[PDB]
RNA sequence: AACGGGGCGCCGCGGCCUCUAGUGUACCGGUUGUCCGGCAGGGCACUGCCGGGCAGCCACGCCGUGGGGGAUAACCGCUGAA
């Protein structure tokens, strides 16, 4: 379809600055100042048109197709995960799941590492990046808290794909006769506020 | 079974000659037949033949011969609207 003129707007929440400055001829920067921290996005080569309007961001399209259209929704729900992190900040939950040999997660600095993983040798090391909190809860839970969603969620992806095996080295999902097969691993349960 | 850790090959490539092996009509010795009168020394038998063998060359000998970064493929995921 097409599209003459459409808008959006995302109301900025109490005790959030947001900053819009233009980087390029169609080019972005956003910055928002919560009580939990600052977050810093970029929008490039957008056909959006981002303003601020008494404590609310204006989402504009002028003479749009259906693909830059679908940037608004788009641009919206970066806007409210944005101002929900510096309010309230993000917080993903994983599960450690194991079959015979218990696999044994602990967080040193910055280094984040599983061992015995399958009775595994090896273990799995992972970098944890700035502005994410990793904690290990007992033995079975882990927490990984943040005021970036992208970013936390992406590292949550990063510790959940660190347990699963590809090319030979993967095990057979099912046991035999259609059972449970070698199932072991961190599995991302949830996310939530961590206000 | 596997990841991970330790050890070593085979194939190829590039060098080297210390060792070992080959050659080595440089060199040294033994010996057959005949000629130089005999001994000695020597000619020829196309090194006469046999044994050893420096240097050099050489392999059948020795030495070196790696991890990493980037963008990616097949795809696997995060966020995410239409
Ligand atoms: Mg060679
Ligand atoms: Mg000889
Ligand atoms: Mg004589
Ligand atoms: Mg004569
Ligand atoms: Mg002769």
């Amino acid at each position: 379809m097409h599209v003459v003129y459409a808008v959006e707007e995302v109301p900025i929440p109490d005790g959030v600055k947001v900053a819009i400055e233009k980087t390029g001829p169609f080019d972005y920067v956003v910055k928002v100042k919560g009580p939990l921290g600052e977050l810093v996005k970029e929008f490039k080569n957008t056909p959006v048109i981002m303003s601020l309007s008494d404590g609310k961001v204006v989402l504009e399209v002028l003479n749009a197709k259906k693909r830059e259209y679908a940037l608004l929704g788009t641009y919206k729900g970066i806007l409210k995960n944005m101002f929900l992190g510096v309010t309230k900040g993000w917080r993903y939950k994983l599960k450690v799941i194991y079959t015979h040999f218990p696999m044994l997660v602990k967080v040193q600095g910055n280094q984040l590492t599983i061992e015995n993983f399958l009775g595994r040798k090896s273990k799995i090391v992972l970098e944890i990046p700035k502005g994410v909190k990793v904690e290990v809860k007992g033995k079975e839970d882990i927490v990984v808290e943040g005021i970036d969603r992208e970013l936390v969620s992406q590292f949550a992806a990063a510790i959940q794909a660190a347990t699963e095996l590809r090319g030979e080295e993967k095990p057979s999902p099912h046991g035999r006769e259609g059972g449970l097969g070698v199932v072991d691993g961190i599995y991302v349960v949830g996310y939530e506020h961590v206000k």
